[PDB]
């Protein structure tokens, strides 16, 4: 049961697997709305509203249709439409938007972006004080949810590194170069680094740690091919 209509319509209950919900912040700007539709249901979301991911399947991509709207002189118009993707783990989740149509100057333009990086963030002070952990999971980009993430954090050194493999576009199978594990503005544990291919920078990556002891990681990476930036969602779980 993909649980897509239920995510949009039905209250959470004790049988719904975590992650229970996420806040739509990066997925929709402060003055816009995101109308999500699937399986005959629809719900309109604004910035800061909760999406009940508990209804969705874990460790895979769930897909909805979206329409992104704004008001002009108090009346709604459509800016963009496409597919809204959610990749759900137990303490973390990612969203992404695959554009299919946009306002002209509606025309077909295809682009893909990561929206929210969400979950039960690990507090920096609650990180393991030593040892290392290795994580495995998924990398997904436009039209391709088959990639693999591998990532290792050395808690003693406060450094992480890893790689993306198996995406169909070969340039996307980048190194997630060594980067510092630091505290963000909420005292949550994060890693901001460079993507590299043959040691040359191709973009950046952002990983956040989730769970009471950093059981999960989730975030995004970018890889530029000619002038075109390809965004990739990356999420995994400790081995």
């Amino acid at each position: 049961g993909a649980g897509l209509a239920d995510a949009l319509t039905a209250p959470l209950d004790h049988k719904d697997k975590g992650l229970q919900s996420l806040t739509l912040d990066q997925s929709v700007r402060k003055n816009e709305k995101l109308k999500l539709a699937a399986q005959g249901a629809e719900k309109t979301y604004g910035n800061g509203d909760s999406l009940n991911t508990g209804k969705l399947k874990n460790d895979k991509v769930s897909r909805f249709d979206f329409i992104r709207q704004i008001e002009v002189d108090g009346k709604l118009i459509t800016l963009e439409s496409g597919e809204f993707q959610v990749y759900k783990q137990s303490h973390s989740a990612l969203t992404a938007l695959q554009t299919e149509q946009v306002q002209d100057s509606m025309v077909a333009k295809r682009q893909f972006r990561i929206g929210d990086i969400a979950g039960e963030h690990t507090s920096f002070d609650k990180l393991p004080k030593g040892g290392s952990a290795t994580y495995r999971g998924t990398a997904f980009g436009s039209d391709d949810a088959g990639g693999k993430l591998t990532y290792t954090i050395d808690f003693a050194a406060k450094q992480g590194h890893g790689k993306i493999e198996h995406l169909k576009s070969p340039e996307l199978n980048v190194e997630l170069a060594t980067a510092e594990l630091k505290a963000d503005e909420k005292s949550h544990a994060v890693i901001l680094g460079d993507t590299r291919y043959g040691g040359e920078e191709k973009g950046t990556y952002h990983l956040a740690l989730f769970g009471d002891r950093a059981q999960e990681i989730a975030g995004s990476a970018t890889v530029k091919i000619r002038e075109k930036v390809h965004e990739i969602g990356i999420a995994g779980k400790q081995l």
